[PDB]
């Protein structure tokens, strides 16, 4: 992108913007725009461009100048080709499959996903005929086996992954993948342009839900995919049909939040790490669940590929369903909802939180235990956190 | 919705908020929820909600109060039992289709369509095994027909119709249909519920671009579906899933609009018609489709069904490509453009504007002449515009 | 602004963007710029500006782009030579004044004004050792009598007055001021650029709180002076100080709002008118003031300079305090509040609204009868609003 | 406010929302309420309010539910009893002066002024006979002998000061000041409530303008004064008159802003600091001014009083008018314009910048040189600023 800035966080923040924005204004932000069409000064000009000799987004469903910023802006970020902006990380993921994976096609994920990105993969992708294998995330074998025994077209996982952190050998997959022609597309949501660079690895396609971390702010949902060109335009193709655009203001929001995100990321890795390790020495707690660990099963693959560990932690506690419930309604900071990396913290339990809908049974088909709790660490004070979580377990 | 409201705008004005909003407020207009999430209080709480004892919308892709409002606003226009927004009209009909419409199954629509529409049944629909028979809009026989050779699982279409605003007897088809099991979704886009209730005409599903007269500012981008709860709801469920959810910031501007729905859309049903005879009589006008005249095939069903006949009007005029364009360049007020609907005035060259990608004689292929223009006839005052179009005459 | 345009309307909608916007896009709408301040590319750029040979904001406090834009199309409405917007009226005619009225200076101004404005001149001017004379708005002669008595600086009032719409004949007020040297400042509010145009009538400066009837959303404040440049900038100078901007979303809500402002308008001026003269036919209604009427005592006058009468209407209840306040609460339609203009109708009892903090007796030193009612009519259904008012009229 | 809540952070984060905001909502964020006006559900409820009986805004200019949030958030911040939010700063201090300082009044202030402030003191308040000394920060001599000489209504200042970022020893001052009867206001916009606390220093009202640090985006302006109710009514009231309320949507954003105010603030202390150092050691450096370097006069007091030191950084660079310029127009990070406080640096050249307006002898009148630099150090990465200063260097 730029010669002069180096750092990503330097560059989260003038990404596609100090240099020039296409929209010119004397303003240091990037205008927004709320437009529902482009208009054309002449026929001619509009042959032109139909014709492929001028620029221009035509239809506000095939792109906006707010937009394109922030698009530009993720691009360089994790350094890429080109990105695409959906209305949510669902939208996101569930066009790039539809729109790569062919009919009758074959792909292969790991177990631990996201519930609703499982769903679509177990209901809909179905009906396209589209077959799908599920492996475990370490479990190299399964993949280069299953990359032999059927052909598969893409293998498409999140690293971290969730709600157990477990990470992928991006390197390591990328490679056996390629070999066989299918495709790597990585979610690292968890873990942020900042944390890694899943590209650079090797992987294909790179994609988070902005509604997280890039916004950071819990205000407004959005996905992003970036990768080749030759790629992402196959996709934002089959995207202007869905029509699934993302809104400028929305667009707006993330930008300005990107205006901080190292900031933030940096004060969530740390907070993370830390309150880890003392949840992991504390009696109470039976496990946790963290990269930054050693006591984590790829822990040495999350030092060799992540300079960070994110701001989510998961964690059982040593309690049954009701008590493990008394802990979180202890807490007096985090609020109780899904989501995540926004500067406010949050919690749930999964068990309830969204797997409810399960039996006790089923339930452990995934390993989500009554045990289980999410914490994702905001941006507040650590202290205040530690303290909050601490008194919090004291009550059992 | 209320006993003292009765005439459509006082509806479309305060449908679902002069009572109550479920947001509480002393203020005039629905607050704006900028959220990503929502919280719970305490874990017994989540667990009523999960257990379908409480109200939430657990996660921003699953709902937010400032839509809703809008939600219920527009189901009390159609006067349905429940309305979906998506983020654009192309995402509802998209995902309406995929959502209805089994693997393999078959669906009926008429041969004039929204082009983007078209493409989606013509490339993605076949995917999962989709057949569809195209059919006049007129053409009733082919309906009946094609109603007993396959076993249709929905009919869609738009009425008005596009561009040449070929209406359809929706309580006839209805009729038809539901006789064979066959479900009927309109798309009353250019209609507008003022305009017309499809619904109350026995059509199952209505859905409309917000992005057109709804919002009516050309400043926003917005799809919407309406119909009985035991089929929006289906919807609203694979919907939650491909996430293409709308930004609240959308909604507001959109329920901002709809404040002065009647007021706008009385105002371009007039200007339309008068405009469409000037149009008819004038000498370099070869032809002009407008339902409001006698002129056009289905005027009959326009007056049996419609009580307007919207501010879109398109027409051939008496010269070639190269001419016509010359035409449009001369107008002043209109903006070249795609869409419509808005306060501002539009008008457009559909051979080159949405068909330039296609051959002389492929666009033939659809009645698309080089000839004909497309006026979606804005808010400005009618002498303002007619002397405009006018005086743009005498330029060839 | 434009030769193809001459109705109000089509001005409200493309005045200041159909031709250009000095902010560049193929947009349809206005961009909404939100910047703080403005950079320069080069120092040799910022010397070049400051010594008046390029053109910026320099700072936000200094104007906006997407503001300008409102700017000029309320200058164009009032056919003003320049227009400047504050974050509200109250701001508007506040700094006017301090900036037109010199220390120890002398204005005039009628009896009926709006509540604060009063205060203001009654308790902050007082300080400047700003004198003040107050006469009623049809007594020409005491104008002319203080035009001679002291040396007047400035005539301040607005017309239609507030809460009994009194107008003044502002074209021989503006004669008689300018004869003296006076200047005639105009709060047309109740007006509206549509209905009036105080400039040309030879008003010197026009101010309305767009707040209202401009941005008739009741979703926004501002404020807004037009006038001669001279007058205007000298204004505009002592805002660049007291810093009052307004902000940039504000101001495009507004632009957005005076989009449909004909449309509205026309519609409130009928409702108005009608159910006026309805009210003053009926029983229960002891009196009724609007200019429209001619029972109205300037209404002569209304009929020479107006075109129009407003939404507002005024009207004393046969009844008492207790029994005028069990028809308002009997409304089921306009909203209890202050403000008025907006698509939502509004009611209120002055003597409590925005008087209660008076005594029985001081209330009366006004007019303000515990019986009077100001009404301002929406944009819903006449019918609809009529059956309510009446209707509530059958409960006393 | 909180007791789990200690840290400043964790505080500019929850502040006013994490336990309740009189606006219901499961939602995480603040909603952005935007309403003209309030309504009420029947004339009883009314009279309750106006009799002080119910809590309501009554009008917009009154209040907004999104804005008190902020409002208390600062308040918790700065630890004060109340804070009012006005357009911007320089309303704040403008209408706090016409507020509390009486007619034929007096006040000190320090030389080292906000241009604009100055001004507003040197043609405004004049009118009303409101005079006003002059004194240098440090001397603490004059202060107490002017304190003496006549009778002093108020000493208003900033601390740090503009553009030498001058400290005041407020404890002291207030001491000295409150001796006599006078009100200490500070304007601890360059500080910002994270790096001290005026208040708790004796200080009777403090005042920032959010514009900068608070908002630290560079897109939106606002001011804000916070203090004792007994004081900070006074001025609500008068501005309820001014009418400079401020936008929902402004209210929020710098909410959204304060969200990471400490992450920011910290990131751009350190920055400061170690440029400050590494410029004051430069040869081609002049001068450096930042309280937090020993070189600084009030350093001690700074220490003594601050906890950080900012984010901007004053200095003369070695050479004349022309050179420095060319220094500026060297850099390639910082935009050259007013304003400061955002993640993006800023520079300028004050001489010019905002005082170009002068003679080169009235300049030097307050030690504003040709040679001195503004840097406005924003939160880009440390090496990515320095190397660009540093390379901005040897260009000369
Ligand atoms: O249960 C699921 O798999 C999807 S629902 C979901 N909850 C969270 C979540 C909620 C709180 C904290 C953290 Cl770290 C994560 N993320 O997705
Ligand atoms: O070609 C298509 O149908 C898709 S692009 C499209 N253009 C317009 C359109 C443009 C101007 C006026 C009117 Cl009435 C309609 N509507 O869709
Ligand atoms: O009482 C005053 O003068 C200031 S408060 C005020 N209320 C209204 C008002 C309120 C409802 C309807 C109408 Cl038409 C006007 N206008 O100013
Ligand atoms: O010059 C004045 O007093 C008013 S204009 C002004 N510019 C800056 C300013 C500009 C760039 C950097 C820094 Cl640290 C400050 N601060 O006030
Ligand atoms: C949270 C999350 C999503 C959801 O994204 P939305 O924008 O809310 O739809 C998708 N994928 C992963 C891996 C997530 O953690
Ligand atoms: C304009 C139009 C669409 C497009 O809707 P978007 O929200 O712009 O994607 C779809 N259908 C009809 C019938 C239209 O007229
Ligand atoms: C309503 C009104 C105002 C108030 O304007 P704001 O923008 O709401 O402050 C001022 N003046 C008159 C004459 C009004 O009628
Ligand atoms: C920057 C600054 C202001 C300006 O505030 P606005 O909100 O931009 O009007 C006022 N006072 C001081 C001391 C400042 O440094």
């Amino acid at each position: 992108y730029a010669s002069f800035l180096n750092s990503d966080g330097s560059v989260a923040i003038h990404a596609g913007e100090r240099l020039g924005r296409g929209i010119v204004t004397d303003a240091i932000t990037t205008p927004v725009v709320n437009t529902s069409a482009y208009f054309f000064n002449k026929t001619s000009e509009l042959i032109d461009f139909k014709e492929k000799r001028r620029a221009s987004f035509e239809y506000g469903r095939y792109g906006n100048p707010t937009t394109v910023v922030l698009e530009e802006k993720i691009s360089a970020l994790e350094g890429a080709e080109s990105t695409l902006l959906m209305a949510s990380g669902m939208c996101a993921s569930t066009v790039m499959l539809l729109a790569l994976v062919p009919a009758g096609g074959h792909i292969v994920t790991t177990t631990d996903c996201y519930r609703k990105t499982r769903i679509f993969i177990e209901t809909i992708l179905p009906k396209m005929g589209i077959t799908a294998t599920v492996i475990d995330p370490a479990d190299v074998g399964a993949l280069e086996l299953a990359l032999n025994q059927k052909k598969v077209n893409l293998f498409f996982t999140e690293s971290p992954t969730n709600p157990f952190l477990r990470c992928v050998d991006i390197e390591l997959v990328s490679k056996l993948c390629h070999e066989k022609g299918a495709l790597v597309c990585i979610d690292g949501t968890f873990a942020t342009p900042l944390n890694q660079k899943a590209l650079a690895l090797g992987a294909d396609l790179v994609l988070h839900s902005a509604t997280k971390f890039l916004g950071g702010h819990n205000d407004v949902l959005a996905g992003c995919i970036s990768g080749p060109l030759k790629l992402v335009s196959e996709i934002r193709n089959l995207h202007h049909i869905l029509g699934g655009a993302l809104n400028p203001n929305a667009a707006y929001l993330i930008i300005r939040g990107m205006k901080t995100l190292h900031l933030r990321v940096q004060q969530q890795n740390s907070t993370a790490l830390r309150m880890a390790e003392i949840l992991e020495a504390h009696p109470k707690v039976r496990h946790v669940y963290y990269p930054g660990l050693q006591s984590h099963p790829e822990h040495h693959i999350a030092k060799k590929q992540m300079t960070g560990f994110g701001g989510a932690v998961s964690f059982e506690v040593d309690g049954d369903l009701l008590t493990t419930a008394k802990f979180v309604d202890a807490l007096k900071i985090p609020y109780i909802a899904p989501s995540f990396g926004g500067c406010e913290s949050i919690v749930d339990q999964p068990a309830i939180m969204s797997y409810w809908d399960l039996s006790q049974s089923d339930r452990a088909k995934y390993g989500i235990m009554d045990n289980l709790v999410r914490f994702s660490f905001g941006v507040e004070d650590f202290d205040d956190l530690k303290a909050d979580i601490l008194q919090a377990l004291d009550s059992i």
